[PDB]
């Protein structure tokens, strides 16, 4: 249900900022929370962005807005500052989900332990934030991804069959990568991508 790409790629802010923040209700889907700490990383760099952008709509239009504005306001500090700041850390939210959930609908599994999605979790975490993690981190993003419900009960819970439910994830899944990886590919050519840890 995200917007499809624009011709011209340039992602409308207000739109995208709408369409994600129907996902954090997602890890509520069980009742008791999964995945708390990416949760809530997700839901803090949306409401972080979302007050910038509320500011001046026209000014942040898009996300290349964003970027390109905080640049020349924030000087030598960019692109630690500010929306930029907070979308750096969103993308890696929001490419978590899309690794674990296309390795799901890829049928990604351990064969001795099919009805888990550790093996998913972890995959969607290296793949997607934890280069970025200090060890403290690390162990907290660890026990959640660790205490994932079964496969079984996530996809009941999305759909409240399994392979049609894995179905209507992959449509969801081809406007919703290609939003991220070009974001992604924003961050690089626009040199606002930052390594550090916390
Ligand atoms: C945890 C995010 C799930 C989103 C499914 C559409």
């Amino acid at each position: 249900l995200l917007k499809p790409l624009p011709a011209d790629k340039q992602i409308e802010t207000g739109p995208f900022l709408e369409a994600v923040s129907h996902l954090p209700p997602f890890f509520d889907c069980l009742g008791s929370p999964v995945f708390t700490p990416i949760k809530a990383d997700i839901s803090g760099n949306i409401t972080k962005i979302k007050a910038v952008y509320d500011t001046n709509p026209a000014k942040f239009r898009t996300l290349q807005n964003i970027l390109e504005v905080e640049k020349e306001m924030y000087g030598a500090e960019w692109p630690k500052v500010g929306a930029t700041l907070a979308l750096m850390w969103l993308k890696r939210g929001l490419r978590f989900i899309q690794v674990f959930l296309q390795s799901i609908c890829d049928g990604e599994r351990d064969e001795n332990h099919p009805n888990l999605i550790r093996v998913n979790a972890t995959k969607a975490y290296e793949m997607a934030l934890k280069k970025y993690h200090g060890w403290i981190v690390q162990k907290i993003f660890q026990a959640a991804l660790y205490a994932a419900p079964y496969k079984s009960d996530f996809l009941k819970a999305l759909s409240k069959t399994e392979e049609e439910c894995l179905e209507k994830i992959r449509l969801f899944l081809v406007n919703y990568t290609a939003t991220i990886d070009v974001i992604y590919e924003m961050y690089t050519q626009m040199n606002a991508e930052l390594n550090y840890k916390v």
